[PDB]
RNA sequence: GAGAGUUUGAUCCUGGCUCAGGACGAACGCUGGCGGCGUGCCUAAUACAUGCAAGUCGAACGCUUCUU
């Protein structure tokens, strides 16, 4: 678990749904926000948020997501090591780029990873385009994610006999 | 190794279609200052006026026309 407080997080709005629920008397208009609320330095988190009116929606969905952070593993700039994290519909494989390579990725995928604070990755969506089931892919790679260090740990070895 | 639009009252999935890139012996439309380098019948191996694109050797040979 990680507490939203004591990190400055801050957050973007990857995506306003306008939903509809049929009522006898007609259409019941509500909008579905999806927010991905991170710190820049490796936490990161996605909530979503519905309500009759834009800024409601998103601000609920501001508090969910906080209540989600999660941490990302980070060598340098990039991710560890490759990964591919599916949820559903979405497929998203990620993979580790040399430093000053940028952030290629697509859509949703971005929003989670500039706010996360990866700043050089290349991934590609080999899945569908549903912003929501995108970004949970993303965030379930992203926990795929390991540690030299633990992985070290883990196997009874040093990181550098590991490597 | 970036995606996006579109099936529904709304949704997820599947799925096709369409678009955002680059390329060219290109052509067409509008427009048009210059220079360097390159390229220019992709179609009828269709028919072709005209001119040229294969001559040279007198130290292999015998002739023949003029210059004093
Ligand atoms: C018989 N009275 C009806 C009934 O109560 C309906 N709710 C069950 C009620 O529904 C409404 O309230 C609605 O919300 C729909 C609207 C077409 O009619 C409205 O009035 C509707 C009332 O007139
Ligand atoms: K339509
Ligand atoms: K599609
Ligand atoms: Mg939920
Ligand atoms: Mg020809």
């Amino acid at each position: 678990y990680i507490d939203p407080k004591h990190l400055e997080l801050e957050d973007r709005v990857v995506a306003i749904n306008r939903v509809t629920k049929v009522v006898k008397g007609g259409r019941r208009l509500r909008f579905a926000a999806l927010v991905v609320v991170g710190d820049k330095n490796g936490h990161v988190g996605f909530g979503t948020g519905k309500a009759q009116e834009v800024p409601e929606a998103i601000r609920k969905a501001i508090e969910d997501a906080k209540k989600n952070l999660v941490e990302v593993p980070m060598v340098g700039s990039t991710i560890p090591h490759e990964v591919i994290g599916v949820f559903g519909g979405g497929r998203i494989l990620m993979k580790p780029a040399v430093e000053g390579s940028g952030v290629a990725a697509g859509g949703p995928v971005r929003a989670v990873l500039e706010l996360a604070g990866v700043a050089d990755i290349t991934s590609k969506s080999l899945g569908s385009n549903t912003p929501i089931n995108v970004v949970r892919a993303t965030v379930e790679g992203l926990k795929q994610l390991k540690r030299a260090e633990e992985v070290a740990a883990l196997r009874g070895k040093s990181v550098e006999e590991i490597i």
